[PDB]
C-alpha cells in the first residue's frame, strides 16, 4: 500500500480488531475495535502486569458494597473487573470493546438479558455510553433469543462461539450487530479427526471455509450483521480472509502481520448477486441443523464449559484477594 506491512494493507480492506484484555499491547497494533472473553480476562487478571488495577477494583467494589455476602461480593467484583478492563481498552481505541456475559447463563435468555443490562449499567456508572460496547453472548438458541430482545432496545451484541451456518443465519435474522465465527477451533477438529500431520491447505481449511460461507450467505441475503472471523492458528488463515468485514486477531499474530511485508491479495469482496430472502429459521430447524454438525455441537458446548471454568478460577482469585 506504498510498500506497507500486511497488517497495514489488511486495515484498508477489513476492520482489524485486537483479541486481548492486555490493553497496553493494543497501542502497538492500532486496531479499530477490541474483543475480550472470560479466558482473556482471567489471563489479564492472573498475570502480574495489571495487579494494581485488579487491587484497586477489588477495594472500590468492597467499599461501595458493604452489605453483600461473600458470594454476591465476588460476582460484583467479577463484573466490575470485566468493565474496568473494557474501559482501559476504550481509552486506547476509537472503536468498541466486546465484554462477555457470564457463561453460566448461556441457556437462559432472561438471565442473559439481566447480565447484559448489568454490564451496560456498570459502564454507564463509569461514564461510558453503550454505543462503545458490544455485549458478547454465546450463540446458543437462548443467547440468540436474548440478543434479539437486547438489539430491539438499542443494545448491540457480539454473538460468539459460532461454528455453523445455521447459527449465523439465526443471528442475522435476530438483527444482531455482529457475529464471531470461529476459524481455529474448527481447524483443530479437522486435523484431529483426519489425523493430519501438517496444517491443511487454505482451500481445504474447514475453519476458513466456514467464515467464507457465512460471509457469502450474509452478502447474498443482504444481512447487515458484521462478519468477524475469530480464533486463528496462523497468519495464513487471517490473510486468506482479507476483505472480510472484520477480523479479531491475537497480539501474537498481529505482531507477525506487522512484520510481514509481501503484497496482500484481497480474497472476500462485494458482488452484484441479486439479494435473495428465505423464511426465518425456527427453533426446531436450528436445533436439528446444529445436531447434524458433530463438530459444532461439541465446540459450542466445549466453549461454554471452558469459559465457565475460567470464570470460576477468576472468582477463586478474587476470593483469595479480599
Amino acid at each position: 500500500a506504498m510498500q506497507k506491512s500486511v497488517l497495514e494493507q489488511l486495515k484498508q480492506v477489513t476492520m482489524v480488531v485486537a483479541d486481548t484484555g492486555d490493553f497496553e499491547l493494543i497501542k502497538k497494533y492500532k486496531p479499530v475495535d477490541a474483543t475480550t472473553n472470560p479466558s482473556l480476562i482471567l489471563k489479564a487478571v492472573k498475570e502480574q502486569k495489571y495487579s494494581n488495577l485488579v487491587a484497586e477494583t477489588i477495594s472500590k467494589v468492597k467499599a461501595n458494597n458493604p452489605d453483600l455476602n461473600s458470594d454476591d461480593l465476588v460476582k460484583e467484583i467479577a463484573i466490575e473487573i470485566l468493565v474496568s478492563f473494557g474501559i482501559k481498552i476504550l481509552d486506547v481505541i476509537e472503536g468498541k470493546v466486546s465484554s462477555e456475559v457470564d457463561a453460566r447463563v448461556s441457556f437462559n435468555s432472561a438471565t442473559t438479558i439481566d447480565y447484559a443490562k448489568r454490564i451496560i449499567a456498570r459502564y454507564e456508572s463509569n461514564g461510558i455510553p453503550k454505543d462503545r460496547v458490544l455485549i458478547k453472548i454465546a450463540a446458543t438458541w437462548e443467547g440468540i433469543k436474548a440478543a434479539k430482545l437486547l438489539q430491539k432496545e438499542g443494545i448491540n451484541c457480539n454473538l460468539t462461539l459460532i461454528f455453523d451456518k445455521a447459527q449465523a443465519k439465526a443471528c442475522a435474522e435476530a438483527g444482531v450487530y455482529l457475529v464471531s465465527p470461529f476459524v481455529g477451533r474448527i481447524t483443530d477438529w479437522q486435523m484431529q479427526q483426519n489425523n493430519l500431520k501438517t496444517f491443511p491447505a487454505i482451500a481445504d481449511d474447514d475453519g476458513v471455509n466456514s467464515v467464507k460461507a457465512i460471509y457469502k450467505l450474509y452478502k447474498s441475503h443482504g444481512f447487515k450483521t458484521i462478519v468477524m472471523g475469530a480464533s486463528f492458528r496462523n497468519v495464513e488463515q487471517v490473510i486468506a480472509l482479507a476483505g472480510c468485514d472484520a477480523l479479531t486477531i491475537s497480539p501474537v499474530l498481529l505482531e507477525e502481520l506487522k512484520n510481514r511485508d509481501e503484497h496482500l491479495e484481497v480474497k472476500l469482496t462485494k458482488n452484484d448477486d441479486v439479494v435473495t430472502q428465505s423464511p426465518q429459521i425456527s427453533e426446531a430447524d436450528f436445533r436439528w441443523l446444529m445436531n447434524e454438525n458433530a463438530m459444532a455441537t461439541h465446540k459450542l458446548a466445549e466453549g461454554i464449559r471452558l469459559f465457565t471454568k475460567d470464570t470460576i478460577e477468576l472468582e477463586n482469585i478474587i476470593k483469595q484477594n479480599l
